């Protein structure tokens, strides 16, 4: 008999890992648009009227928007125990995270920005048959036919797709960016988003022209921030309460313009529960 | 809400101690005697006989003993848990300082070698009362008259001379050594020591002489060993066996000589259990 | 590790090893794969 292994595990120190959090996803939108500073939270898009040249009188004005999260730390947690990990730097960190999934679902979602909600008449197309085949991704081509950048769905939407390639015996070409392999489809890559909105079986498939140089899709953030740690965000400290609670005040400011109609085009009742039946 | 003690602390690195060993002792004896090294393990006392001048032809040889206490750690155990504090140092520490202790008590008991043991005829006085008085001392230091350096007692029988001092109205001097403070008596100081026996209350006091310059008592120990870690100390790695146990040797080698019987007294039959009832 | 009475020479071979998922949707396992199946081409 000798020393035991839970015995000299006493002595050992472990390794510790930062809180991991399984909601992080990568967020290729927010990667793959072109963002345009506003250096006073006001974007108004002038436009040409009925494209002698005349403009709107009336053109769109953009406001960008706050979104404020509280973080509150107990001085005692952040003063005992930030070895070897600074405790607020970590409650942080997993906030911007958990903002930044928020910001890319409200550039799909959102109500008064948001591209789903932000589609011209004549952009928007509806699948045949529910399942989203080849044509319907042309379709959604012949709308968005000047420049293309990416297609925007769900992960499962790209595998509706990918079946409905398989049955007709097409497989498609993928492009490496990022470090990571995307399907294309007639050399536009299907970027997969898990905040399209899936419900029922149902989704939608999105199709962008991005950059100001062409008149695409911009996104907008403000430049020059108290506290600035990132694009179009900030964090301050706000002080200590009566009870020890040391807060800080994480803000995001961003918007979403759609510079022409025709950079946007929205395919609609896409069915992901479709399986062929091989029979030979 | 926040973010509570228990879940932060997941995050903290614990400060650990080296395993505390609550037997170990500040050892004075051992500091206190004087050390002779022995190249080959033979030490031979000669004496005058009869103190023209003759030397006895048998004089007392003394053997170093040998102590060895084998280290089995587990391969496994220093490869994983050895950071930050070396697991087979440790326990090589800690055995060693469990041999340090066995080697004090050996050198106050043995039956070869050992002070309790190697007391001569004359020099045994005995208590007139039981209880370590003034007296008794005075007693022993008629005995070891000639440059006595300390008396060596169980901390209990220390207490219980305190208590006779202080019967009498006697505040015994004290002395500062090594930083520690002890009681003298007769500008001899009382030394504690838990290894002098101590049973059914009853103990003994030791007086000795210390060093070869005068004629007194001497610590044995062999100087050139392989491995040495310390005086007469050493550790060698033994091998592995097949169940991936790594052995490591400690040995000490050690004796002690009372190189003229009148260098050590001993008092006995001290009672330590009497208390005086004050009445007044 | 030594060697023995018979002069056999030891060595002891140590292999120190883990794997942590640290979430759960980085690893997927498709379960039931058939491997025997042959399709008969007819045309």
């Amino acid at each position: 008999l000798a020393l035991r292994d839970v015995a000299a595990r006493q002595l050992a120190n472990a390794t510790k890992t930062v809180p991991q959090l399984r909601t992080i996803t990568p967020r290729w939108l927010v990667r793959l648009l072109h963002w345009t500073p506003v250096e006073a939270g006001i974007y108004r898009v002038n436009q040409v009227k009925d494209a002698f040249v005349d403009y709107i009188d009336n053109p769109r004005e953009y406001l960008l928007s706050a979104v404020n999260t509280v973080v509150d730390v107990h001085t005692r947690i952040s003063d005992l125990y930030s070895n070897p990990h600074d405790q607020i730097r970590e409650q942080l960190r997993l906030t911007i995270e958990i903002m930044k999934e928020r910001q890319e679902s409200e550039l799909i979602n959102s109500r008064e920005y948001g591209l789903l909600n932000n589609v011209a008449p004549g952009q928007l197309v509806h699948t045949r048959n529910g399942a989203p085949t080849p044509d319907d991704l042309d379709e959604l081509l012949i709308r968005v036919w000047k420049e293309p950048a990416f297609f925007l769905a769900h992960p499962q939407a790209i595998a509706a797709f990918g079946r409905e390639c398989t049955r007709r015996g097409v497989p498609p070409a993928t492009v490496s960016l990022f470090g990571s392999s995307f399907i294309t489809w007639r050399g536009v890559p299907l970027i997969p988003s898990d905040k399209v909105p899936l419900e029922n079986g149902k989704t939608k498939i999105l199709l962008l022209r991005v950059g100001e140089s062409r008149q695409g899709v911009v996104g907008l953030y403000q430049p020059n921030l108290p506290g600035e740690q990132g694009m179009g965000l900030s964090v301050r400290f706000m002080g200590i309460n009566r009870k020890a609670l040391a807060s800080y005040l994480v803000s995001l400011y961003c918007s979403l313009a759609v510079l022409t109609d025709d950079a946007l085009a929205v395919l609609d009742n896409v069915d992901v529960t479709q399986y062929h039946t091989y029979r030979y």
